[PDB]
């Protein structure tokens, strides 16, 4: 639509980068989506990774 599940939506696979893009869960939203964590987990700053710290 105007926007999109972009969790999804990351282009043709685009995953361009050798990190675990969003290692455990997604939150899709308005400017596209963003990524959250197991609990005790914690996302890292690079926003895709998630580390037991």
């Amino acid at each position: 639509a105007v926007d999109l599940d972009e969790c999804a939506s990351r282009s043709k696979s685009g995953e361009e980068d050798p990190q675990p893009q969003c290692q455990h869960l997604c939150h899709n939203y308005v400017g596209g989506y963003f990524c959250s964590c197991r609990p005790g987990y914690e996302l890292q700053e690079d926003r895709h990774s998630c580390q037991a710290e």
